[PDB]
């Protein structure tokens, strides 16, 4: 027996705060978290305790420490089948990663509607609020490989598999409401431009390179999503704190056959929140698994990721009522024009057991719809429909990828398809064709109807010639970028300017930077000038005189496009660093932890070494990590209690912790003699907004700190951080 | 025409220093560089200038901007074969990454021996000092994915394909002289332990997690390579500044049939140099492609990576003369006991054209040997021989992987093997078997002989029973980790302590930390207490009294094991950051650059924005990057010339630049008023060793700076760094 006597090798099977227990496979951490899909996986889950070690053929291994050899210093024998099976399996572990969105993190959960939507769709999963649909959701970046970093500047994916009673519906979205391009035929061009460049395969997880900006500068249709990626949208705090969007106009179809245009949304109940650029970039070095970790740990803690499904609904007669085309996936529908109807709630409440078998092998595809939903002619969506079934053939080894457990429907599935590599289902049907008499034509077609009917496409009228031609209605590129720009707060605008300036600094060919500046001058002169100033470019007279694009349907902003304009802060599941000393004022600690607990905010106790310290009343305080070990990048706020401050007052790492947190606009709270640290961050004696200070950690000190955390970051601090060398 | 009129889109086809031009495919950058393998790839190289865009069937494409639809706002049509071919190719771009060493960077080059080695081996590539052998070399980390970061703490791979006249020889080594484990049968256990943990697939590119340290604690054979990995060996400065080793004892076979035991070495002619941990970790965030970039840029600059092949040679009759087993890959052969004999020089002088086609698809395998070499019974080598042919069947799609252009021999190859997926060669032989009469038995077997003979294995005596047993000669785990530790300078020892301490802090289950501390107590008590202390662990009385292991054949140390004990610095190809201000003293800059140029040291001119600044005498200075854009992490030294210092003196970034660089022990040089920056790094008025300072930049300011650079880092600065919040 190798486990510790005291059993401290095994995490408790109860929710616990981040860092309190080793993390574990989800069915071991949370065995009584169930849904129909998790239960259906029980046939393939395999345990391990008390079982003998075997070959894959079931033969018990006696010595798993040695190869078979002629003499104990002799050559290895070919007849060692135990070694060759174990090394063969190892040699073949890897499968191709996804072409795009290869980096991603996934969890199980469930969805439930708020009310029956049968007046507008016959989709069975939306028919009744007591209908519970298991989901599996994978969040992702786009560009980097599966071993790339999480907190890159990039678009994020947000893909949800709904295991419905009438089929799998995959809603395969991103975290911004448009895409970079108009027509699928250009996706390999755009993707190749953003991906590592082909001679030397650099850079990983980064859009800051010549070929990306070359393509943007030549394809103004990109500028709208490029605005989003240059904003703090591009660097979320957490997959729990970003929006999701289907991007395309789709159709809902009701029992009458009436079609409503719809765009899908997910609204994070934890609110919207992003990092700042310096913090995100540094975080790819300090913890490239930050988002994957924090999703896994939120679920372990019971901070379940929750999102509200929302529909923007446009009647069919309203197709041409806006000044942009509804089928143009570079255009958003402003919520001022078409509000988001709140339709249901999805809760992610269980991590997988095995990352490869459930996350790596999951296959999502937007063409996986169900009766009650239909497509539109959006020419980006149209070509997606081809790609996602094609790519699975090499990625997952063949056409039976729906038999891989995570991908199986939980409803019935029967048809006449047979064979293919690694076929699991053994068909007993005498017939493998229809029409057939020999099995009385089973399984049989089903006419469409209100419930449990076969799929029939909405009979849209198609009229035109066979052409490879972009719709003239798609040829407008600047008014949405502009609407986005003007809807941002002044600090969100500064961060956009900064993002463009940093990015274009990394473009080696200066003409490309200039051509991008030319584009920005078509969006907004203030933006173009501020980026230009940073690049050492001077606008021409011409550029200074480009007329701004028009408003969008009379809108000159929509605050729903900002992360922060309308407060939606939720502090539950956020995390605070508490910097310890070798004689902490216990009274400050009790007060801090109590107040954090009451709001569901977690804490991590930090020191100059691991082990424990002892507080003034003798309370033994276990240390979670060192200052350098768990940097301020990893928390939302920093609290420093009183006690023996001289212990840490000269510690470079302790000072730097506060300097880093301060630069990145995080709330900082200082009690008693911790206020000696005001000098490292240059705080005036009478204080400043966003630094909480008092004689001790009373009720008012904690309320102030938590009010700051609800506002996420201290934007007012921004002009002060230029001075700080950190 | 989209290219700019002035041709600034095209990099100069001539050697240029890093940053001076955009990087390019190697046959375009350096068309005049050639060797036999590069010439033989010419039949598959494809150009692009002046050619029409086509399908892969050779059909010219008219409109590559749109799908074929019925009306310009209509549905996409299934008859659009141009869309479907382009999207199909895109959808199937990826192949499985390598199971291990997935992250790697490769170049073309050549090898030449200094003299004929025919007295000791009949290997043709070693037979003639005029025989030049093309090579292809791939350097790699071990744990992370292909999209993981370069400057991780990990082992590095160093694999060389020699395209000889008698076959492909692959020398597939690492940058440490031993491996973690003794028998191949344990490779999947060890690799699963170091790899991201299977529930959540964390952490990437990192050995700092529970399962790695659990395995190490339970498998003391691992401690030797773990010592190496915890030292600064784990974080090389560049692939150009690390050692290479074959690890295993192999054999040389001469024309007489005499076997000589051999271990292979590569000596970096640019010397040995490593980062420090904080630098390396932060650099995975600031530039996760730093080593790939540095290798490609050195080659583009003509700073060709050079290495000297060396052999440790042991006569057959000395097999048992040492305290350790020569077949035990966890033991090193100290150079003090068996010197490295110089064999030849390898020069890497051309980057690939396409990273995927040449790098990602290269297949190296240590079983690819040639007459004049042979194996031994090292039971880790023995199992490697099975793995590398096996894994290629899935990674590269089948048994014809040697027909992928990069893998092809340049020498003849003919046999009776046929078919298989993506078969290129079209065999005209009437026979596909031997013996045959119908083609007069061609191609024919060839007897062994002194040159151009058939391969015959050396007839080593095998005697013993068929067992799965470890040789008892392998069961000693501590004496080599001890020799390594004692061979390290006091600063290298401190960095080892800090490596174990930081790693064990990331282990969640405290008992694992305690178990590893106990192992360290068996190696060296000082090492073990210094780690314990950092972990808040107290050694027991028993642990305090463990007798240390014996020295190795009378050796108390071997300085060849240290990176820095014996200086072997080389400044050629290193890089200096030059921090500019808005009115630089031009005579400072002229003197700085002239001195840098004479030693082949590169520069980058940094400022607070992109564009230009103008010097005191009116010289226009082009800026390469901003302070924040090209951090001190990426350079070897920082020099600040005089001028308008007030311009940058309260710049947070410019100050932090000197602080980061100071912390990481880099030479810093300050001229005239730039001396004001002494206050930011707390240098006394009279200065300190490792900060160069003067009224101006002469003669002798640059000789002192360049002398510091030859010594790589300022180790004596270490006790001073803790003071500074950076
Ligand atoms: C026709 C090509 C094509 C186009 C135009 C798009 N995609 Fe895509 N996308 C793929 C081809 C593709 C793919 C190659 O099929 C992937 C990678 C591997 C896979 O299973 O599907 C994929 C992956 C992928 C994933 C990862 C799913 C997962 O986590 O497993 C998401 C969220 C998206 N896509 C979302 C979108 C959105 C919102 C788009 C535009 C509105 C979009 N993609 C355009
Ligand atoms: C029994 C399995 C096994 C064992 C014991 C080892 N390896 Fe290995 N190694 C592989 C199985 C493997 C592999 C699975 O076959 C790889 C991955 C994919 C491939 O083509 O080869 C590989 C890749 C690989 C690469 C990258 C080659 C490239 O650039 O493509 C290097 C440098 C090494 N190995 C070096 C070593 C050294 C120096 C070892 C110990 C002395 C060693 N490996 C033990």
């Amino acid at each position: 027996s190798l486990a510790p006597e005291d059993g401290s090798h095994r995490p408790a099977a109860e929710p616990t705060p981040p860092g309190a227990q080793p993390t574990a496979p989800g069915s071991l951490k949370a065995p009584d978290t169930r849904n129909e899909k998790l239960n259906s996986l029980e046939d393939v889950r395999k345990g391990s305790e008390n079982y003998a070690l075997t070959t894959n053929q079931g033969v018990r291994i006696a010595d798993d420490q040695n190869s078979l050899r002629a003499g104990s210093r002799g050559p290895t024998l070919l007849e060692d089948f135990i070694l060759r099976e174990k090394i063969t399996h190892f040699d073949h572990e890897r499968i191709p990663e996804r072409i795009v969105h290869a980096r991603g993190s996934a969890a199980h959960g469930y969805f439930q509607p708020y009310k029956s939507l049968s007046d507008i769709t016959k989709a069975d999963f939306l028919s009744d609020p007591n209908k519970i649909t298991p989901v599996f959701v994978r969040f992702s970046t786009v560009q980097g490989g599966a071993g790339s970093a999480d907190t890159v500047r990039d678009i994020r994916g947000f893909a949800t598999k709904f295991y419905t009673e009438e089929g799998i519906f995959d809603l395969v979205g991103n975290n911004t409401p448009i895409f970079f391009i108009q027509d699928a035929h250009k996706f390999p061009d755009f993707v190749h431009a953003v991906k590592p460049e082909p001679h030397w395969a650099i850079p990983q997880g980064q859009i800051a390179h010549d070929t990306f900006w070359d393509y943007v500068s030549l394809q103004p249709e990109t500028l709208h999503n490029v605005m989003w990626a240059m904003s703090d949208r591009g660097i979320p705090r957490s997959y729990r704190t970003m929006e999701g969007f289907g991007i395309h106009t789709f159709r809902l179809i009701n029992a009458e056959g009436k079609a409503t245009f719809v765009r899908f949304h997910w609204k994070p109940l934890a609110g919207k929140a992003s990092l700042v650029w310096d913090e995100a970039q540094k975080l790819t070095g300090r913890d490239p698994d930050f988002h994957r970790r924090e999703l896994w740990e939120a679920i372990e803690a019971g901070d379940f990721p929750e999102y509200e499904l929302g529909f923007q609904l446009i009647p069919e007669e309203d197709e041409f009522k806006f000044d942009f085309d509804l089928l143009d996936p570079t255009k958003l529908i402003p919520e001022e024009l078409v509000p988001v109807q709140r339709v249901g709630k999805m809760v992610l409440n269980r991590n997988p057991d095995n990352f490869f078998a459930e996350n790596e092998q999951a296959a999502f595809h937007p063409g996986h719809i169900v009766p009650g939903l239909d497509f539109t002619n959006d020419p980006l969506l149209q070509g997606r429909l081809f790609s996602y079934t094609d790519t699975q053939i090499s990625r997952l080894g063949g056409p039976n990828f729906h038999e891989i457990p995570i991908n199986r429907p939980t409803c019935p599935y029967h048809n006449f398809q047979r064979d293919g590599m690694h076929r699991m289902g053994i068909d007993t049907n005498p017939a493998n064709y229809e029409p057939n008499s020999i099995n009385d034509n089973w399984p049989r077609e089903t006419p469409p109807g209100p419930k449990r009917g076969g799929f029939e496409s909405y009979q849209e009228r198609v009229e035109g010639n066979k052409v490879r031609e972009r719709s003239p209605s798609f040829g407008e590129y600047y008014s949405h970028p502009r609407l986005f720009w003007l809807s941002q707060t002044p600090f969100e605008q500064r961060h956009i300017v900064d993002g463009f300036s940093f990015e274009l600094s990394k473009v080696v060919r200066p003409y490309i930077r200039e051509r991008v500046v030319d584009q920005l001058a078509h969006i907004d002169l203030t933006l173009a000038q501020a980026v230009a100033k940073n690049l050492g470019i001077e606008l021409t007279d011409d550029q200074l005189n480009i007329t701004p694009p028009p408003d969008v349907n009379g809108l000159k902003k929509d605050p729903s496009l900002s992360l922060y304009a309308i407060p939606d802060g939720d502090v539950k599941g956020r995390v605070v660093a508490i910097l310890l000393n070798d004689e902490v004022r216990s009274a400050d600690l009790l007060a801090i932890l109590k107040a954090l607990k009451a709001k569901g905010v977690h804490a991590k106790l930090l020191y100059s070494r691991m082990g424990e310290v002892t507080a003034d009343d003798g309370t033994v305080l276990p240390i979670a990590a060192t200052f350098a070990g768990a940097p301020s990048l990893t928390v939302d706020a920093v609290i420093v209690p009183c006690g023996n401050i001289a212990d840490i007052a000269d510690n470079g790492d302790a000072n730097y912790y506060l300097m880093e947190a301060y630069k990145h606009l995080k709330p900082i709270a200082l009690a008693g003699d911790a206020r000696k640290f005001k000098a490292t961050i240059k705080i005036a004696d009478q204080g400043e907004e966003g630094i909480v200070e008092a004689d001790s950690a009373d009720g008012s000190f904690m309320d102030e700190l938590l009010t700051l955390m609800a506002a996420h970051r201290v934007w007012s601090r921004i002009p002060k951080i230029d001075k700080i060398p950190a």
